[PDB]
């Protein structure tokens, strides 16, 4: 089937105004287009929902996440990818609504209608993500490791005076702690010190085509026995410094040996 007309996340930017944007748990689950009378999936298979659970729903359009629990992600996951529509397993899911993609007006109208549609359907299996306005910077930061330390994924933030756009969208945002890709270890540089005689950092170049230092997020043992010249490995980091060089960058694991 054909994708749905979505609307998808840019990354978090520090120079945001956020008094502007509601913010929401990101919650990992599978993600549902409900288009008044079914539901689909990103890549545009009809779920095999039961009637039961989507009987109550109202014909607006909505986007929202299949989702259990903190932590259920593969548990949902089997569930959705169970082509049965009498699979009794679906009682335990909620679609939790995050937006109405057929909507003219800004997300703060949708988020009104949401509350609304929710309340009314009033069925176990129709919930909002709470939407919340946060003070400032260091709060949303605060929040942020509230929901992480409690196993949930990250947040969201969307501006509310964005109007729905089936593309990726600057006025909707990802926040997570961190983010991670891989690179290719191109050499070793000799350490100093307490790592004198031992691996002080690694260079590697990215999927990007930039060549970096990398020198935390090694443990002892590492320092000793570094990883091969030539491996592909996944480091972390959290935006962009000058030159397009991922910032606050360390090390994870290695993925593959060349
Ligand atoms: P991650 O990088 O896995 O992105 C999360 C995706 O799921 C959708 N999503 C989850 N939770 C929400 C909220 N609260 N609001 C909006 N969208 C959500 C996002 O589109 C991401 O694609």
């Amino acid at each position: 089937g054909q994708p749905p007309p979505i609307q998808l996340a840019t990354n978090y930017r520090q120079d945001i105004d956020v008094t502007q944007y509601y913010v929401s748990e990101k919650l990992d689950g599978i993600r549902a287009y409900w288009n008044g009378h079914q539901l689909i999936s990103k890549q545009g298979n009809i779920f095999t929902a039961p009637t039961w659970f989507i009987a109550s729903f109202p014909t607006t359009a909505m986007d929202g996440e299949l989702w259990i629990a903190r932590q259920q992600f593969e548990t949902v996951s089997g569930i959705a990818r169970t082509q049965d529509n009498q699979n009794e397993q679906w009682k335990q899911i909620k679609f939790m609504i995050f937006d109405l993609p057929k909507s003219t007006v800004s997300f703060e109208q949708r988020i009104n209608k949401m509350q609304t549609l929710v309340t009314d359907t009033n069925s176990p299996y129709l919930q909002m993500i709470e939407q919340q306005k946060i003070p400032n910077t260091v709060a949303l930061f605060d929040l942020l490791n509230k929901v992480v330390m409690g196993k949930g994924e990250g947040l969201m933030l969307h501006h509310q005076d964005a109007l729905y756009q089936t593309k990726r969208s600057r006025d909707l945002m990802k926040l997570k702690k961190f983010e991670d890709a891989e690179a290719t270890v191109i050499a070793y540089l000799p350490g100093k010190g307490k790592y004198e005689g031992l691996l002080g950092a690694i260079l590697v170049k990215n999927e990007e085509g930039v060549t970096f230092k990398i020198g935390s997020g090694f443990s002892d043992e590492e320092r000793s026995t570094p990883p091969p010249i030539g491996s592909l490995i996944t480091y972390r980091f959290t935006g962009k410094t000058n030159n397009n060089i991922p910032r606050f960058a360390s090390f994870v694991r290695i993925r593959v040996i060349y």
